[PDB]
């Protein structure tokens, strides 16, 4: 399983992650992204998370495997 | 790039990780594993880190992608 993280101190609210993967990322009341789900096992969702991580212009997103 | 982590509270010093991947894991003075390197970009090393993560009998190891 994978767990996504959005560094709130890095994120500038570009939102391309939420664009690419709205099932995994949502905007919060500070205009930053955060994960909508606390675990991913679905391969398709994992793949769009990785796409979002690769696209963030400020490198705010990380993904952990266990 | 990837970063390994070994939860010191979880690890019981089984050491199969160090067996499978001695370039990535070493034993420390408390009898627990820890990462020898702070970053992996080599695919071979990543692969044997993932093998070690899948083999740990107590699930002490995790790997983060950025
Ligand atoms: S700036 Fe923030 S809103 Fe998404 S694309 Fe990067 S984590
Ligand atoms: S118990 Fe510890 S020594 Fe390695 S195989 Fe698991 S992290």
């Amino acid at each position: 399983a994978w767990k996504v993280s959005v560094d709130q101190d890095t994120c500038i609210g570009d939102a391309i992650c939420a664009s690419l993967c709205p099932d995994v990322f949502e905007m919060n009341d500070e205009g930053k992204a955060q994960p909508k789900v606390e675990v991913i096992e679905d391969e398709e969702l994992y793949n769009c998370a990785k796409e979002a991580m690769e696209a963030c212009p400020v490198s705010a997103i990380t993904i952990e495997e266990a």
